[PDB]
């Protein structure tokens, strides 16, 4: 029937965000480290300054959106529940809103890469990224492909 998509988010409360995608969410009464699946919110691992690709803004938007939302819900797909980091791989939702979409659609988070298991929302994820890429919002506003050489 395809009536029960069972794709309803659910968690409890967000303690605090670490790096946009990595946030400590209190689920079932326990504060576990959650990670936005199929998304990337900042990856400052070069030590340039903190604005090479809206890395500082990525966490800020997700941090303020979660701490301000008051209600956070997570959705675990078929992908691995722990990306070899004992974390909680899944999509983040604030007050019934899509964080991943808002981030990518706004230009704060890009599209991650799941080996297998997590590829259900890969349709909307790629769409939001493409729109931000072609339009060059923020994250995709400094990724000159340089067609040539």
């Amino acid at each position: 029937a395809t009536s029960t998509k069972k794709l309803h988010k659910e968690a409890a409360t967000l303690i605090k965000a670490i790096d946009g995608d990595t946030v400590k969410l209190m689920y079932k009464g326990q504060a576990m480290t959650f990670r936005l699946l199929l998304v990337d919110t900042a990856e400052t691992k070069h030590t340039k300054k903190g604005v090479e690709k809206y890395g500082a803004e990525a966490s800020a938007f997700t941090k303020k959106m979660v701490e301000n939302a008051k209600k956070i819900e997570v959705e675990f797909d078929k992908g691995q529940r722990t990306d070899k980091y004992g974390r909680g791989l899944a999509y983040i939702y604030a007050d019934g809103k899509m964080v991943n979409e808002a981030l990518v659609r706004q230009g704060l988070a890009k599209v991650a890469y799941v080996y297998k298991g997590n590829n259900t929302h890969e349709q909307l994820l790629r769409k939001s990224e493409a729109q931000a890429k072609k339009e060059k919002l923020n994250i995709w506003s400094e990724d000159n492909a340089d067609s040539g050489q």
